[PDB]
């Protein structure tokens, strides 16, 4: 009868508060549900128009941006890298030209520069356009502040990234407290870096994802880099979330004549976007029938980068037709998995003078997994279904 009564009394005050607030929360839930159901009736009717989900549903996972998240890294077999080693590597070789114009050009980084003698650290040191480089830009965010922990991993090795301090992430209108990703280098990757190392730049904002690279400053024929991504999201009580058809966006699945970006080995259900270059074929999600790099070339409708033409620059976060290189995966359960990578076209499709040339590519990729579904007008669930308050019983 000690803190039993004090607990009961605390829970009674909280009950009284929830009872007072419950009718307004129920009203707001009911109004939002009504809105969502009407938006879904229209999406069903429009399911074959350009940029619409072939199987429309509401987005329960609000997971667009987390600029203020906090990053923690652990690897049992890998090497977390000192910032100053990462900085030195950026200043030399193929990224030097951009580093001298105050730009961190992640896709030009020659990762051999990271393989120095006394490089290891026990905890994450963030690097990016921050501190003394607060006026610098990066090719991934331009002027926006981006930073990452750096790790060297070989085939089969993994890093576990924990992201806390999340300000805007919600599932079914409840706040997400923590996200844990385990990133593993897929053993079947074909990259040639003699050390066997891959650099993962793990951004502090988990919605920006990962920059994965084995680039040594030359292109490679018959190369690939794949990163397995296993993840669990956690609720306000630090418990794993059991997703029920949350939508995961797989965007920027670029296909050029020599290079395919693809997702594979995924949990959940692929949902095609109407009009998109992206489909599923043999458990792999990519541009299956056409290239998507340049209008007219290899069957592509649009041009991936902004050139001036109509619907060009499809490949960015804010472009209206970014769905052209996107798909969605409907996920459930508490533990989910997907593998993202880039591979030489000739390892995937028959050799062909337009669709699959032998020309070498850079074994790198920037990918992201988030809730920013690129299909048009997908409604978000922002209001929780309130649980009727239960009056507690006295000791
Ligand atoms: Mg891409």
């Amino acid at each position: 009868y000690e803190a039993k009564l004090a607990k009961y009394q605390a829970d009674l005050a909280k009950y009284q508060k929830d009872l007072a607030e419950y009718p307004q929360k129920l009203k707001e839930y009911n109004e939002e549900q009504a809105k969502i159901k009407e938006a879904l009736k229209k999406l069903e009717q429009d399911k074959n128009k350009d940029g619409h989900l072939t199987e429309p549903s509401a987005q329960s996972l609000v997971y667009d941006s987390e600029p203020d998240a906090k990053l923690s890294l652990t690897t049992e077999d890998g090497t977390l890298l000192k910032s100053s080693v990462v900085d030195e590597a950026f200043s030399k070789s193929t990224s030097k030209a951009k580093y001298d114009q105050k730009i961190l050009q992640l896709d030009d980084l020659d990762i051999r520069g990271l393989e120095k003698a006394d490089s290891a650290t026990s905890t994450v040191e963030l690097y990016g356009n921050i501190g003394n480089k607060s006026t610098w830009t990066t090719n991934v965010g331009n002027n926006t502040e981006v930073k990452w922990g750096s790790v060297l991993l070989k085939r089969g090795q993994s890093v576990t990234a924990t992201y806390t301090n999340l300000q805007k992430t919600y599932y079914n209108g409840k706040k997400v407290s923590k996200i844990v990703y385990k990133y593993t280098v897929d053993k079947d990757s074909k990259f040639q870096n003699p050390s066997g190392n891959v650099w993962l730049g793990v951004f502090s904002d988990p919605t920006l994802g990962v920059f994965a690279s084995a680039y040594t400053g030359q292109v490679e024929k018959d190369t690939s880099i794949f990163i397995k991504n296993e993840f669990t999201f956690y609720d306000e009580n630090d418990q794993p979330i059991n997703f029920d058809n949350a939508l995961l966006s797989v965007a920027s699945l670029n296909r050029e004549n020599n290079s395919i970006e693809m997702a594979k080995d995924y949990t959940g259900k692929f949902v095609r976007i109407s009009g998109s270059s992206i489909d599923e074929k043999d458990g792999k999600i990519y541009a299956t029938k056409t290239l998507n790099f340049k209008k007219g070339q290899g069957g592509s409708r649009w041009t991936m980068y902004p050139n001036g033409q109509e619907g060009s620059g499809w490949d960015s976060s804010d472009a209206p037709n970014s769905w052209y290189g996107a798909g969605a995966v409907k996920i459930s359960g508490q533990h989910n998995s997907i593998t993202l990578g880039a591979i030489s076209a000739t390892l995937v499709v028959p050799s062909d003078s337009v669709m699959a040339v032998e020309t070498g590519k850079k074994p790198n990729i920037w990918y992201s997994l988030n809730g920013k579904i690129r299909a048009v007008n997908v409604p978000k669930i922002t209001k929780e279904n309130p649980t009727p308050p239960v009056e507690p019983t006295a000791p």
